[PDB]
């Protein structure tokens, strides 16, 4: 025992039921069933968030029951609200979402983690994230304070609340994909924090608090704005050549959207969100610019870091599904659509790891550092 | 291969920090044993300073290295509001992790930064004493108030949280508890902060999660489950009967006893125990409860010692915080690990990645449903 697990590569920190992931091939599955077969079928999120709580596809009558404790998180309470709104206006949008969890870690006074208890606990906290992201985006856009009322749809729900006004069934189903596609992807840095914290015994909240302070980061969850960032700052799709060859090949920086530490082929759910983000921005001018900007520089990074199986993530296209949606590029408001989503995945595995499989987490470090010396006291030094 | 099963003796990084000897109960800092630091009479800042910079500061740079740390005893008022809109009856923890998440969403132009870091980090310890002081204030019913520069960042804290002069040996009492707690390598809440700043995600995040798992009764909130065992028990004459019900057939774990790494006597707890009987001995209801937790101790040791499992670092400090002051609710002492743990935070997170920085990414084994196809609603 004296060596190092660089980044925990190929180290299994838990079993799971959930999530497997095909890395060489580019397959996932949710509970067995393939992320492109899902999308196929047109399912509802709140099927596939059934799913992960559950271990299978809801029947009709267990479909509307799952709706109703969802939208009991519709409604939160004023300080959770406040949690946000009082915060400054150009902050980031995912340590928003941070600062409103942490409020409800703080007040659930009654948590306990419990078999009978747990997926009722984390079917509402969903629901609450809905209604924590449409406050966070209200606050940033400068827009009174508004709760999600319930409907047809989690998305529509969510969508009908952030905007003020009645989504299309184009805008529902764009962000009903993105829901699914983002669920959960087994443990990545997001994931692992939030079971670290609950390896304590530690509550839910505190979990998905911890994850948060990980998605947001750039080499995560932050790429989801990160990677648009590159469409929105090359202009000119001629300029594409001479940005890429300045910023990346050089060695200056990395190409965000590319690179997985599983995937070492194109991410299933980049197909996915492509073909989605060709779509919807093809209906709006300023938007399809982005699109044929990112689609000339994916070429240049295929065949720049192919070889070395860099190829586009999930969030290398993500980020022009939300803004074919509304939604604009700033304060990391996709990080934040994604984190909406991962709450699901998130909540699932702490529960799976807490009722099946507990152990405290904690690891050791090779010690490099100054040997066994006197202390010196402060007036001879 | 298969599970690590809670990440057993795999290495996560590489430290010049901090070192432990689980078999022989040894702890030191940057090579100092913590004995020696006790026993000199050190400043807690000069220990900051150690973690900060990798050596123990001369007059000159502790009187430069107080005015950064002094710097964060101003806060926003937000960061104040993040705390005092919570109801008071909130987990003290988990209000220190609201009023470091406000921050870090606040702090929009955080760098990552060979030359910043440092500085960074003094101030946060600055600011980690004005939110612990309002975390407390709150939850007794206090109006809010910041700490004041003075003669020892302890004697800042203790004030600013009592509104009273603290005396002589409140302050040295704090001033042991701040440099026991500083750091102790990677632990589930150092772990759960690196995690996320692996991500490259801000400092104040990476303190955000490790306040997220030091929560947990099974870590740091043992500071107060351990102590909360001794309020149960009342009368040292029905110590036995409570560790027969709870413990040995209830199953339930003796708090403020095991640990990860040692499978011996905690240092800590050792130094930690010299204390609670210093200060407890003088104001008679404190004394007792004192009184009970050596008295569970021989049981605890009797049962568990030859299995490897003996006092811990929380077992006797809440009696220390108890002595100094401060009441046993809320998950207060708690709280009062965390004011100090996060230089060891700040340090570690810095540590990992300046010099060898890596996404933190590992994988789980798949036991779940086959390759399935999506069924149909009703079939099901
Ligand atoms: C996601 C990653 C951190 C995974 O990398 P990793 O498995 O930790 O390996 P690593 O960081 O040690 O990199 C290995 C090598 O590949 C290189 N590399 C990896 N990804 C990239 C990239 N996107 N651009 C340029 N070079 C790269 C890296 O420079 C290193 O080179 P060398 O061996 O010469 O030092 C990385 O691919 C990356 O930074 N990607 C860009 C940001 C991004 O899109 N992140 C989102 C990932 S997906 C979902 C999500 O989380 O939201
Ligand atoms: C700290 C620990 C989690 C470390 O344990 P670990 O290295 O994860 O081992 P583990 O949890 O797999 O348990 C191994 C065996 O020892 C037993 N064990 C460990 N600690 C205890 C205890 N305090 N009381 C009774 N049994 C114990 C446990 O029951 C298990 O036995 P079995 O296999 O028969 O169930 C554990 O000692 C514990 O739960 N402690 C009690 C709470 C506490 O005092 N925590 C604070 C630790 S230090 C400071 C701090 O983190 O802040
Ligand atoms: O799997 C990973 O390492 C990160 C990722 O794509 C996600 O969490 O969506
Ligand atoms: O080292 C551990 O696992 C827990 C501990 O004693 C601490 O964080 O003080």
């Amino acid at each position: 025992t004296e060596e190092i697990s660089k980044g925990l590569e190929d180290v299994n920190i838990k079993w799971t039921r959930l999530t497997t992931i095909d890395g060489n091939k580019g397959i996932l599955r949710y509970g067995g069933y393939s992320v492109e077969d899902i999308i196929a079928s047109g399912a509802q999120d709140e099927e596939i968030q059934y799913l992960f709580l559950y271990g299978n596809l809801p029947t009709e009558q267990e479909l509307r029951k799952y709706k109703e404790t969802v939208q009991k998180g519709y409604k939160i309470p004023d300080f959770v609200i406040n949690a946000i709104r009082q915060l400054p206006r150009e902050s980031d949008a995912v340590a928003m979402q941070m600062a409103a969890v942490a409020a409800m870690a703080a007040s659930e006074t009654k948590f306990k983690w419990n078999k009978d208890t747990d997926r009722d606990v984390a079917a509402e906290m969903i629901g609450r994230m809905s209604a924590i992201t449409v406050n966070v985006y209200r606050h940033i856009m400068n827009m009174p304070a508004e709760l999600p009322k319930p409907s047809d749809s989690y998305a529509e729900s969510f969508l009908n609340a952030a905007f003020g006004r009645k989504a299309t069934k184009e805008e529902i189903d764009a962000m009903n994909t993105a829901l699914i596609l983002y669920t959960d992807h087994e443990v990545p840095a997001s994931t692992t924090a939030g079971l670290v914290a609950v390896s304590t015994l530690s509550d839910m909240y505190s979990g998905i608090t911890a994850a948060l302070a990980a998605l947001k980061g750039p080499l995560h969850g932050g790429a989801a704005e990160a990677a648009i960032a590159q469409f929105d700052e090359i202009k000119d799709p001629a300029m594409v050549e001479k940005w890429f060859n300045d910023n990346i090949i050089n060695g200056k920086k990395r190409l965000m959207g590319f690179g997985h530490r599983v995937y070492k082929t194109y991410d299933p759910r980049a197909k996915i969100f492509k073909g989605i983000a060709e779509k919807l921005s093809s209906k709006k001018p300023e938007v399809h610019k982005v699109y044929e900007i990112a689609t000339k520089l994916e070429d240049f990074g295929i065949k720049a870091f192919g070889s070395k199986g860099i190829y586009p993530n999930t969030d290398y296209f993500s980020g022009i599904v939300y803004m074919s949606i509304g939604f604009p590029l700033r304060n990391n408001i996709y990080t934040a659509l994604f984190a909406l989503s991962r709450v699901t995945g998130w909540q699932a595995h702490f529960i799976e790891y807490v009722e099946e499989q507990q152990r405290l987490i904690r690891p050791r470090a090779v010690y490099v550092g100054p040997a066994e010396r006197k202390y010196v006291p402060i007036a001879e030094r």
